[PDB]
C-alpha cells in the first residue's frame, strides 16, 4: 500500500502514496506485466466530476468550504438536467495542466505547471478552428523561443458532434508511395497523406512537405487548411565538423505539437486539445531520422563517414547515430530554436520526480517511454525505478477518426 | 486466452498462449505495473504439486506424457516426499530443468542458446574444498581458451534452510574495490563491500584496479571459506583501440568469462541454492555498464579527455561520442585476441529470431523489455520495436538475499 523506489545509481529511496489515488487500469495482472505494450451516462459522470472538484477545491486550500460545496451542488445540478456540465475557467486551466503532469510517459514535465491554455470551447466551425491553430502555432513557436501551449476545443456532447484535428500533430511532412517501390518523405504519414490527396489537397510530392490540416468541426466531414508557411518554423540540418551533412538535404520542424489525443477532465472529453512544448533531440535524430521505417537514413550517413559497414561490430551504426544527434541539436542551437538534449531533459526529471515525491507523494512514470532511446543507462533515469499508474486529468489515445466518421 | 504483441517496425503480430502455465507473481496489478522495479523450508502440502507439475512437463518433452514410466516417477516421487520430506532428481531431469531455468529467464538477452547449455551435477558435493574443485573444472572447462561455451555447476539442493550451499561471490570472477580514507574508491566500486568481507575472512588484498577476487565459499550452511582461483585458470583481455593508439594507456582490462553465482534455481519445488552458470559477453556489459556507470568504473570523463571532446556542454554530445569508442575498444580487443564475445546488434537480432521461434513452438517466450533492450543505442536495436509479454515460468532462477545478511556463524 506504501511503495519504495529506489535509485540505483544514487540509492535515493522515495516512497509512493499517490498511486493509492489511481482509477483506471493498467493492463498488467498479477501473472502478466504488459509495461512494454504500445495500447494496453449521467450515473458515471457524477462520480468523476466530485472527485475532480474535490482534488481542485483542495489544491487550492479550499476544501470543505462553502464554496467548494456549492459548487458540488451546482454541477450536480446541471448534469441531472442537462445531462452534461461546463468547466469553469480555472478548472478547465487546472485540469489542462494536471493531464501534462499527469502523463507517464513524458520526461518533460518539469514544465508542467508553465503552460498556457487557449480556451476554444465557444468555437463552431472548422475556418474557427483553423483560426485557432494558427494562433496557437504562432503564439508557441514565438520566434524560435517556444513556449508550451494547449488549444482545447468544445467537449464532446452525444458523440455524434465530435470536434477533431484529424492530423497526428500540428505540424509533419508528407508520404508517398512510389511507382519505385520505396517511399519518398516520412513513410509514418503515407496514410493520411492519401486522404489529404483524397480530399482534394495538392501534393507538392516532396521529401519534406509540410502537410495541411485536416479539420472536423461538430461531427461534420473535415476540411483542408495550409498552414502559413511563415508560421511554420523550420531548421536545416548541419554538422559543426562534417560540412558534407548539409548535401543530405536534412531538414525538421521546430514545433513538435501532438493533436490526436483526447483530453479527459472530471469525466468530460476534450476530443480536440492540440498541445505543443519542445523537443528533445533524441526525437529527431533517434527516432524521425533513423527508426528503419521512418527517414532511415543511417546507411547514408555511415557511407560518407567512409565507417566499416562490413560488421555490426565495428559500430558503424552508434557512430553514424551519434553524428547525426550532435547535427541535430547544433542547428537548432545555432537558429536559436529551443530544444532539450537528452541528458538535460533526463537530469531535469529526477529532479521533478524528487519533487514530486515531496510535494505530492509521487509521480507516474513509464520507465520504457522515459529513457531515451540512446545511450540509456548514461542517463539517470536507467538508473531510477518507477511505478506507473493511471490518474486523471489524464490525454489518452483514441482511434484514428477516418475509421470511426460517417461521411 | 490469446495475448498479441506487435513488432512496430515490422507490423509482425505473435500470439502468446504460453502465459496461461504461469503461477508465479510479477509485481504487478491492475491498478500499477512494477515493470521496472528491481527486485519486485517448504512442506509437503506445497511440494507434490510442484513436483508433479515439472514432471508431467518433463515427461510431456519427451513424448511419454501418461505413460506407465511417467505414472512410475510421479508414484516413486510421492512416496519419497511422504517419507523423507524432499525428493531427488535424476540426471535426466536436472539436466531439463536447468536448460528450462535460463529458457524461462525473462531478463536474459542471449536465449537462443539454451538448449547448448553443459550441466555439471555437484550434487554429490559435501565441504567448500570440493566446491572449489567443481567452480575450478567449470572456469576451465567454460573458458576452453577462449572459445566459450555455457555451463552451469549444480551443488546440492535445500533441506532445512540451515545447510545452504552458497557461492557467496555475486560472480565467480570479479575485482575487488577498496575504498579510501578520502572517500575515493580504487577498483570496482561495486564490489566494496564483498572485499571487505574477504578482508575480515584473511584475504591478502593486493589494493590494485583490476584484483581478481578469492571465491568465498559456503558448504552444508557452515561458515564460508577462501579460495584463490588459479590466475592460469582466469582469461583477461587488456583493452586497446583500433585506431586510438593512447587507449592501451588507460590501463583497462576484463575478464572473458561472466558467471552468475549468486540466484537460486527453483526445479520442481526444489531449491538449488549454488548453481553458478556462465555463457559469455554481449559487449555493452562491459564497455556501457562496467566501464561507464558512475557508480562502476565510471571512465567517461578521462576518455573524452583524451579523445579532445568539447566537454563544457551535455549538449555536444560527448559522453555519446566517447561511449560508442569505448564499446567499439572491448569488441575489438576480444575479438583480436579470440575470445568470445558478442555485439549488442548481433545479440538482438538473434534475440528476435528466438522469440518468434519460441512463439511458433512453444506458444510464447517471456521477456522483460526493460533488461532486454541493451544500454546503449536502444532504438537502433530491432528489440526496442518488439513488444513482449513478461511473466513468470517455472523452472527458474531467482534472485535470494545476500548471505552474509542471512548466515548464522559459527565460528
Ligand atoms: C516542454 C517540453 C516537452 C518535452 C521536452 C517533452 C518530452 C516528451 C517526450 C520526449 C515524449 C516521448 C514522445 C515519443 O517518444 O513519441 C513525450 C511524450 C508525451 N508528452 Fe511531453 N514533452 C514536453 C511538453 C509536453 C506538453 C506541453 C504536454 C501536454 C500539455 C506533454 C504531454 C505528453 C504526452 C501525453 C506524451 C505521451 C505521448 C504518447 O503517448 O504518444 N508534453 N514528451
Ligand atoms: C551464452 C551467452 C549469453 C549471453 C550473451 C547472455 C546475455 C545476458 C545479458 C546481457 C544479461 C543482462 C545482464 C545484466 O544487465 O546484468 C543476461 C541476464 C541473465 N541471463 Fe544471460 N546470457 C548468456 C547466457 C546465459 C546462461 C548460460 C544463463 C543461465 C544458464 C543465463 C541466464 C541469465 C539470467 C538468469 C539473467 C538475469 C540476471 C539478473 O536478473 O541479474 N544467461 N544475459
Ligand atoms: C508536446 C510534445 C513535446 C515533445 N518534445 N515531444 C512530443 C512527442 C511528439 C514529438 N515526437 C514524437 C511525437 O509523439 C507522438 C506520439 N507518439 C505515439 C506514436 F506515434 F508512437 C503512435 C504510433 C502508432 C500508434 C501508437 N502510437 C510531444
Ligand atoms: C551467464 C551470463 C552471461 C552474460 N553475458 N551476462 C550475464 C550477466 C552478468 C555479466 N554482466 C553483468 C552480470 O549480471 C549480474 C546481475 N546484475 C544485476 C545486479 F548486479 F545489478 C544486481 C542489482 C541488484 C538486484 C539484483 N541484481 C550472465
Ligand atoms: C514496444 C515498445 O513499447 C515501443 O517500441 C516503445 C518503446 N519506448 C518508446 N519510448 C518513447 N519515448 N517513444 C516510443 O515511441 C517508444 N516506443
Ligand atoms: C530501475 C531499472 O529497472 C534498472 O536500472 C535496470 C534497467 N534495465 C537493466 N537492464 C539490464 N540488462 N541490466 C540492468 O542492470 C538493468 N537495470
Ligand atoms: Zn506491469
Amino acid at each position: 500500500r506504501f511503495l519504495k523506489v529506489k535509485n540505483w545509481e544514487t540509492d535515493v529511496v522515495l516512497t509512493d502514496t499517490l498511486h493509492l489515488k489511481s482509477t483506471l487500469e493498467t493492463g498488467c495482472t498479477e501473472h502478466i506485466c504488459m509495461g512494454s505494450i504500445m495500447l494496453p451516462t449521467k450515473d458515471q459522470l457524477f462520480p468523476l466530476a466530485k472527485e475532480f472538484l474535490d482534488q481542485y477545491y483542495s489544491s487550492i486550500k479550499r476544501f470543505g468550504s462553502k464554496a467548494h460545496m456549492d459548487r458540488l451542488e451546482e454541477v450536480n445540478k446541471e448534469i441531472e438536467s442537462t445531462s452534461t456540465y461546463q468547466l469553469k475557467d480555472t478548472e478547465l486551466i487546472y485540469g489542462a495542466k494536471h493531464a501534462w503532469r499527469n502523463a507517464s510517459r513524458c520526461v518533460g514535465r518539469i514544465q508542467w505547471s508553465k503552460l498556457q491554455v487557449f480556451d476554444a470551447r465557444d468555437c463552431t466551425t472548422a475556418h474557427g478552428m483553423f483560426n485557432y491553430i494558427c494562433n496557437h502555432v504562432k503564439y508557441a513557436t514565438n520566434k524560435g523561443n517556444l513556449r508550451s501551449a494547449i488549444t482545447i476545443f468544445p467537449q464532446r456532447t452525444d458523440g455524434k458532434h465530435d470536434f477533431r484535428v484529424w492530423n497526428s500533430q500540428l505540424i509533419r511532412y508528407a508520404g508517398y508511395k512510389q511507382p519505385d517501390g520505396s517511399t519518398l518523405g516520412d513513410p509514418a504519414n503515407v496514410q493520411f497523406t492519401e486522404i489529404c490527396i483524397q480530399q482534394g489537397w495538392k501534393a507538392p510530392r516532396g521529401r519534406f512537405d509540410v502537410l495541411p490540416l485536416l479539420l472536423q468541426a461538430n461531427g461534420n466531414d473535415p476540411e483542408l487548411f495550409q498552414i502559413p508557411p511563415e508560421l511554420v518554423l523550420e531548421v536545416p540540418i548541419r554538422h559543426p565538423k562534417f560540412d558534407w551533412f548539409k548535401d543530405l538535404g536534412l531538414k525538421w520542424y521546430g514545433l513538435p505539437a501532438v493533436s490526436n489525443m483526447l483530453l479527459e477532465i472530471g469525466g468530460l472529453e476534450f476530443s480536440a486539445c492540440p498541445f505543443s512544448g519542445w523537443y528533445m533531440g533524441t526525437e529527431i535524430g533517434v527516432r524521425d531520422y533513423c527508426d528503419n521505417s521512418r527517414y532511415n537514413i543511417l546507411e547514408e550517413v555511415a557511407k560518407k563517414m567512409d565507417l566499416d559497414m562490413r560488421k555490426t561490430s565495428s559500430l558503424w551504426k552508434d557512430q553514424a547515430l551519434v553524428e547525426i544527434n550532435i547535427a541535430v541539436l547544433y542547428s537548432f542551437q545555432s537558429d536559436k530554436v529551443t530544444i532539450v538534449d537528452h541528458h538535460s531533459a533526463t537530469e531535469s526529471f529526477i529532479k521533478h520526480m524528487e519533487n514530486e515525491y515531496r510535494c505530492r507523494g509521487g509521480c507516474p512514470a513509464d520507465w520504457v517511454w522515459i529513457v531515451p532511446p540512446m545511450s540509456g543507462s548514461i542517463t539517470p533515469v536507467f538508473h531510477q525505478e518507477m511505478l506507473n499508474y493511471r490518474l486523471t486529468p489524464s490525454f489518452e489515445y483514441q482511434p484514428d477518426p477516418w475509421n470511426t466518421h460517417v461521411w
